[PDB]
């Protein structure tokens, strides 16, 4: 199975770095912590960030029904869209695709879009779903993991990766922390759509697969579900876990023999460079090795699942096409989760 | 790789037909449907019940966050006790586990339990995790054919299924529709647990899993979302998609031999001897073959995606099963949808 030219597409509404300290500034004036917090975010380096909802409706909250009514009202109208230009790429029609594999954590819904989209897309009456909304900012990588397992499962198998994400709709106005008023700087909306054809495709190599699970870090990275809706809780420790991260991606590497991190593919995904940055010093690549990662989180900001799909939608454009160069398509989120992904790139 | 015997657990707090009717009369004494409702409710033969919190508790709304709190707690001091059993029986420890394949949809946490679990029951640090949410009643089948598919990837691979379910944590006082009332006599607690190794192990061997979608039916078996948590929502026209659907097991029984529509082992969970009876006709099959089935509503109520897991507990428990007779396993829940399973008995 290889992975093809991921489609993806963002909402018109921009949000700028210097807009998000005026707010930020605005809406916290009395915070004791404030020029801390405003320092952080700009020292993030995202410059814009999309959201599926004008400012000034974003940063109300009509409450978590209302919310996640805007979800799948957002969702019908724009993810059907993507999916056709990855369908496009990986040159297969609604019927080709045996399994989609849905991921989002910024709505809930069931059952999820999977119905109906096999209902309006056309698709094989057939298709198995896999929706995924437990797994955050690592569910990109997962979803390739697991479409991945199941083309080797099923070699003429081809999978629909579907990404979903609007973070500005868990936005919490009442969330006061440094943490909190951090992340409203860096997340954004966007949406990722991949198909992974095992009958030979033209993009990323299948090669090995792994997870990793950061011993006693569940709630580092994580939710707190209330009447609100879905309140995101980062510890400050996260970007730190680089460094007992570092050796799973080495451990796995190897057992590939690709094995070294002298590798010339990395498309990771990390919550701003802070963390990325950690992963090119503890794993000792190269800083602009994740080129591609930070263009998306300088552009996009973190649209959780999305990114490692964008940052490769991103190497495909400046395709240079190294033909069978190593590869490194991880996630990290919640658990601390890392889905890794290991793979050569194939032409034709 | 083959299914094995799957471990149940189901909480203390009984609450059986007739004080549920009682407490139905008692609190909506001025429903103008509270005759059509009782009737339905003790026609659906649900003898008994199994809630996690006692019925005074159960019954009042503390909100979603606490609500939610009560997920938790809950699912961490029982879901380990049962897991054992169940690695037990198949005859293991935690470490022959490949991956974690969670199911469940009365609750909501991120990252899911598999990652506590991963730690906690001292699972291998690399240990795949699968959390889904958003398939309902059809989870349990659905899991099982992911456990399938994976085992398919990798022969060496033994994968846990774990369906937790406390539908008594997502009781709405606020919804006063009959077929909400309805729900409210159904819907019991309990969770299932079962591996399903790809080498030894005795129980229902793999052989072809399939899934169907019924068409136009998204809204019919589904979640409203609100600051109170999910209501549930079900459309009186679904007893009767078991007609649409019967030709839907036919369809992929044939594609390996064994349709006909006659088969020497039957374990489907539908959602109340109302539906598995017209199953039991337009399958044009007894009735008693979904006797197991049938055991588990009668004696547990509707436990969601637990309930084909408890419903091959049923039949292990009796045993008598022909060592090579034909086998069905399958899960019917939000999207329409129906996952589907088609095995042959065996032992070691």
């Amino acid at each position: 199975a290889t992975l093809c030219r991921p489609s993806v597409s963002v909402p018109e509404h921009v949000i700028t770095m210097e807009e998000t300290l005026e707010l930020a500034r605005r809406r916290h004036t009395d915070h004791p912590q404030l020029p801390l917090a405003l320092r952080l975010i700009e020292n993030t380096g995202v410059r814009t960030r999309h959201i599926v909802q004008p400012i000034e409706d974003t940063l109300e909250h009509p409450g978590f029904e209302d919310r996640n009514k805007v979800y799948e009202r957002e969702a019908k109208s724009r993810v059907p869209a993507v999916i056709q230009r990855a369908l496009d790429d990986a040159e297969l029609l609604a019927t080709d695709i045996d399994v989609i594999i849905y991921v989002s954590c910024t709505g809930f819904m069931m059952p999820s879009l999977t119905a109906w989209l096999i209902n309006e897309m056309g698709f094989d009456s057939t298709t198995r779903q896999i929706p995924i909304a437990q797994l955050g900012c690592a569910a990109g990588g997962a979803a390739i993991n697991r479409a991945h397992d199941f083309c080797t499962a099923y070699p003429e198998a081809n999978a629909l990766i579907v990404a979903c994400e609007f973070c500005s709709l868990c936005y919490q106005p009442t969330d006061l922390g440094v943490g909190s008023l951090l992340c409203n700087g860096l997340f954004g909306d966007g949406i990722a759509a991949a198909v992974v054809r095992g009958r030979g495709g033209t993009g990323v190599r299948l090669e090995r697969n792994g997870s990793y699970l950061i011993p006693k870090t569940e709630d580092w990275i994580m939710y707190d579900v209330k009447a609100t809706g879905f309140h995101f809780l980062l510890d400050k420790r996260v970007p730190a876990t680089m460094e007992p991260l570092a050796p799973a991606l080495k451990e796995l590497a190897g057992e590939h023999g690709w094995d070294a991190s002298d590798l010339d593919f990395y498309i990771v995904h990390a919550g701003g460079p802070r963390i990325l940055d950690d992963l090119s010093t503890f794993l000792e690549v190269d800083p602009h090795a994740f080129r591609f990662s930070r263009a998306t989180l300088t552009e996009y900001g973190n649209i959780a699942s999305a990114v490692v799909l964008d940052a490769l939608r991103r190497l495909f454009d400046e395709g240079g096409v190294e033909e069978g160069a190593r590869g490194l398509l991880a996630g990290f989120g919640p658990g601390i989760t890392a889905e890794m992904s290991l793979g050569c790139w194939q032409t034709a």
